[PDB]
């Protein structure tokens, strides 16, 4: 069902290596809906190539637009399994510290702070 269950570790590593070769300025991001989530919709895809200069505040705005949310729908994003300490950090810096061993950056979204 989840990305890590659909693709082998070998397959995920090789896909991150191809993104380095073909899209060298992009961060490879996996974005999934929390398995408990009732309110927010699912995304149209799983794997996102994010320009490495955007900060987390802008990435939250990008994902809200992609989900076509309105102003009073709540949205919380986990990175590497946990809350973001700051939304001001450039995603290139977030990637270097929070990347998975497969080389993806894993994010999960919910309408409650309680995942
Ligand atoms: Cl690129």
């Amino acid at each position: 069902k989840t990305f890590k269950q659909r693709r082998t570790f070998e397959q995920r590593v090789e896909d991150v290596r191809l993104i380095r070769e073909q899209h060298p300025t992009k961060i490879p991001v996996i974005i999934e809906r929390y398995k408990g989530e009732k309110q927010l919709p699912v995304l149209d895809k799983t794997k996102f190539l994010v320009p490495d200069h955007v900060n987390m505040s802008e990435l939250i705005k990008i994902i809200r637009r992609r989900l076509q949310l309105n102003a009073n729908q709540a949205f919380f994003l986990l990175v590497n399994g946990h809350s973001m300490v700051s939304v001001s950090t450039p995603i290139s810096e977030v990637y270097e510290s929070e990347k998975d061993e497969d080389g993806f950056l894993y994010m999960v979204y919910a309408s409650q702070e309680t995942f």
